[PDB]
């Protein structure tokens, strides 16, 4: 695979201090993996800078997904297109810790990530939904048991992680 430059945690995570939306970009992955929310609406974070990189059209997409099939649940998750980024977008929803839902369903969020051979992946629930991250990054080791490659936008954070146990 074109994926470079990423430190190997175990047997099948990968880890590199980088914009999810450049690697995208560079490497076209099969599936790129969005930390959403229930109803998809892709306002900052990895989700924003995403559809932002698509110049809206994975925002017009999901409004009809959600238009048709109603909010995912959270710890679930539905495949749409990559657009100019990936064939496809895995959107998962990590529970939202900051507004009392609770952490376990961060485990059933990373299960979705078996369904696909590889993935690049952001930690989910590290960033605005308030989970520590570390506990994201054992998470996703713990539970996903195919290929992922997680891009971690920030420096400080990356830093911290990959001096950490898992
Ligand atoms: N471009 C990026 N590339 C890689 N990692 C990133 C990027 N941007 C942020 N991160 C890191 O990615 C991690 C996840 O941060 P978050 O994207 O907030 O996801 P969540 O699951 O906590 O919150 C979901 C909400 O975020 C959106 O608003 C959605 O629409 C949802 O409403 C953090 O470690 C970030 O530093």
């Amino acid at each position: 695979n074109s994926f470079s430059g990423y430190l190997k945690l175990t047997d099948n995570v990968y880890i590199k201090n980088a914009d999810i939306v450049e690697e995208a970009k560079k490497v076209k992955p099969t599936v790129v993996v969005n930390a959403a929310n229930v109803y998809l609406k892709h306002g900052g974070g990895v989700a924003g800078a995403l559809n932002k990189a698509t110049n809206n059209a994975m925002q017009v997409e999901s409004d009809d997904y959600i238009a048709t099939n109603g909010p995912l649940k959270v710890g679930g998750s539905c495949v749409l297109s990559g657009h100019n980024l990936a064939k496809h977008c895995l959107h998962v929803v990590g529970p939202n810790v900051n507004k009392g839902e609770d952490i376990q369903l961060l485990k059933s969020a990373y299960e979705n990530f078996n369904q696909h051979e590889v993935l690049l992946a952001p930690l989910l629930s590290a960033g605005i939904f308030g989970a520590d991250p570390i506990h994201s990054l054992r998470v996703c080791v713990d539970t996903v048991r195919t290929n992922v490659y997680l891009a971690v936008f920030d420096k400080n954070l990356y830093d911290k992680l990959v001096s950490s146990f898992l």
